[PDB]
């Protein structure tokens, strides 16, 4: 989940 946000960055 955490990754799934993180690609934003
Ligand atoms: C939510 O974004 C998210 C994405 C990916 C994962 C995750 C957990 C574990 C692995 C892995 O290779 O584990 C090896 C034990 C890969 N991806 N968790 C949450
Ligand atoms: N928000 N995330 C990024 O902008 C981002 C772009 C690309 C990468 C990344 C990581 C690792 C590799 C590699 N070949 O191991 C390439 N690009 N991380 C974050
Ligand atoms: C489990 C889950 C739920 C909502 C968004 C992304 C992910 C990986
Ligand atoms: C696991 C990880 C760590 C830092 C930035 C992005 C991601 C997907
Ligand atoms: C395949 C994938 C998707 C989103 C963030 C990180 C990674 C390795």
């Amino acid at each position: 989940l955490a990754a799934a946000l993180a690609q934003a960055l």
